[PDB]
């Protein structure tokens, strides 16, 4: 049979999954208590700002809250992440409910995503970070959100910074390959919070800039799937 | 020729290797003083638990202790770990005969390793635990044994927790993608002790569970080799 | 066109890259200031030793200094790091010179990589450690220097040892999947010091065992290019 927890599939790797009523001796583990204990689960082999923002939409969608965002060292591999994500939530309709959000917009959002043979690039945009962003990077609540990186971490570099050169933008996030925000990627990743016209210009110039340096390198990079804005 | 420090030899990559008497200046970094510094070395490119239950085995039959077990983020790769296993003795002739155990017994464990696409499911069983997975996970000395993972880590969970459900076992060890217990594997892993029947009846409902997640995505998950248990 | 910030290109996959002024809020997590804002960027996919040695050659040859040295765990993986060298200078035509230097010279040092299934060898050598090695190892200054590493861990240990037995060497660096020098790769990473003529003779045997082993495992390890001493 289709055990019950299943619930799909989405690109990169990734798979939707629900616990009815998880074990109390793992409830120490992940944010759990008595009166909430189900769980609802987003794991992926390729990715992690795709899924996030995929489960950032679903937060903001349901009753539920984020129990633990974990990023492998993955993606398959190298050179990013690994993306692991379980929300919360007294009852598990709601959870099923959020997973299955996030599984339909999952792909969406790989669309951001440019691949090829030496690294990628990979620029996300949401206009009200929400739980998801508040719990793994401290994104300013409600307000415009944008993540960037690509591999090798170099690329990365001329990302960022182009981005915070080109407008007004708070910068959020710094993660290097070895500076603990991320897990040993070969990325330089950024996270830049704002009003939404001054986030998408930098995130523009950023994914811009990008390409041109990956195409200098004698690479084609493709989306992936195609982009959001 | 056939240098004396080789042994061979085991599925994933692995190697049995000897050092009659380890430079001293080595001997801060391992255990190791001057009474004591004859090393037997199982390293693999693929897996961990496999080759530790064979190093477990090989503890138990000779007069041999562990210097160090540590586990790259290999595997290769991903999704999983990586395999560094060094035991110390007084006398060469003693760790050479503690390796050609492990590696006798590692592809007998990795039986117990379905591979697929996606990722890779694990159970692994031991009636004694010793040695190794004292260090390892302090797992309860001399009483039955289980360890569980898969990737990518949601499916890692469900196995976990329908272990812990299935039985009465006391939880050893939970270990998340970024939790500091993996080295950023796309796994949940979970240590399991207990009485036999009960180690037993967990591990199997959790394999069981396992596989039915990863065929529910599609996956043709296949040991490897065959199961032990 | 081609940007401005790109400069090539070498094997691994390698870029040198320059930023002219850096962004100021990016300014905290590099080494950077107001008086100090052009960046030189080597980055690559595989290797680190080659890469490092190719750089410390470049300060060597111009007005820069060493910002950052990161290693993911790329390579591509597995079995080994992942390269982000960032270099600071004045003037941006000092970082360029300097990134000009290292992607000159890189390739020539692949040479010392001997790559095949199971894992790799990898020995470098210096008569003048600088900048790099001093930020990255804690080389003693100005002194001949050696970087030895093997896939998987095992053969790592065989060649170490060695090295050591060999001559009449200072041990400067041990490094293992998991005590926290490297960053979970399969290795043992070892780091000499002392007269050039007994570095070399260590560094020789080393590179002698590892291909010895390696070959008994069945693998046919070659470099990639071709060796350096």
């Amino acid at each position: 049979p289709t055990m019950t927890e299943f619930v799909g599939t989405a690109g990169g790797d990734t798979v939707g999954l629900v616990i009815a009523n998880v074990d109390s001796l793992l409830h120490k583990h992940l944010g759990l208590d008595n009166t909430c204990r189900s769980i609802g689960i987003i794991s992926a082999r390729v990715g992690a700002p795709a899924q996030m923002m995929a489960a950032d939409e679903a937060v903001k969608g349901t009753n539920t809250e984020v129990a633990t965002i974990e990023l492998p060292r993955d993606t398959k591999g190298g050179a990013g992440h690994g993306i692991f994500i379980v929300l919360k939530a007294a009852d598990v309709s709601d959870a099923r409910r959020a997973v299955e959000i996030a599984l339909k917009q999952t792909d969406k959002y790989l669309g951001n995503v440019y691949l090829c043979d030496a690294g990628h690039l990979e620029v996300q945009y949401t206009a009200r970070a929400s739980l998801i962003f508040e719990k793994a990077f401290g994104a300013p609540s409600g307000q415009a959100f944008g993540i960037m990186h690509a591999a090798p971490a170099g690329v990365g570099m001329i990302v960022a910074d182009t981005a915070l050169k080109t407008a007004d933008v708070k910068l959020i996030t710094y993660g290097s390959p070895t500076n603990g925000v991320l897990s040993y990627t070969n990325e330089i990743l950024i996270t830049i919070s704002g009003d939404s016209g001054a986030v998408l210009q930098s995130l523009t110039a950023a994914r811009k800039a990008g390409l041109s340096i990956l195409r200098s390198m004698g690479q084609d990079p493709v989306s992936m799937s195609k982009p959001t804005f």
